[PDB]
């Protein structure tokens, strides 16, 4: 595990939270997955980089795909160029159409609900650290060294 991407719609149109968020092309939804994209970027040490079809980022690359291109070719485009020894590639999407795809570049699937429930976790794992700095700096620097640069600012306004 090194390098991610995510299939923007697809993710949006496949999560609860994101789905209804609909107002002004999906403007909301798509902040708040790049977001939860670079919770996930500091917390695992990944790099993520999202691709949206077309139709702000804190350290995370967000790709827009062209006039004539979709967001399965983006995908295919990025691993291959990024397909090396050292690293291996996952690809976060549901589209079944995709499916098909992934095997022949050496990337490993991923889907909708299996990145939604890590970033769930992430966030869960977090919570509890947070509780435990509240309730009272060994342990303070090491929740600080898996939280996103603006995350670390506000926990550090909440104490």
């Amino acid at each position: 595990m090194d390098i991610l991407l995510v299939d923007g719609y697809n993710m949006i149109g496949a999560w609860p939270q994101l789905k209804d968020l609909k107002a002004n092309s999906f403007e909301e939804a798509r902040d708040v997955l790049i977001q939860k994209m670079a919770e996930y970027q500091s917390y695992t040490g990944n790099r993520v980089i999202v691709v949206f079809d077309a139709h702000t980022n804190h350290r995370v690359e967000v790709i827009f795909t062209k006039e004539n291109e979709t967001a399965d070719e983006r995908i295919e485009k990025l691993a291959q160029a990024l397909n090396n020894i050292a690293t291996q590639i996952h690809v976060a999407t549901s589209d079944y159409t995709e499916q098909w795809a992934i095997f022949g570049q050496g990337a490993l699937r991923k889907s909708a609900r299996e990145l939604l429930r890590e970033v769930e976790t992430i966030e869960r794992r977090i919570e509890r650290r947070v509780r435990k700095i509240t309730s009272e700096i060994a342990l303070s620097e090491e929740v600080l060294k898996t939280f996103e640069k603006l995350r670390r600012g506000d926990l550090d306004a909440a104490a």
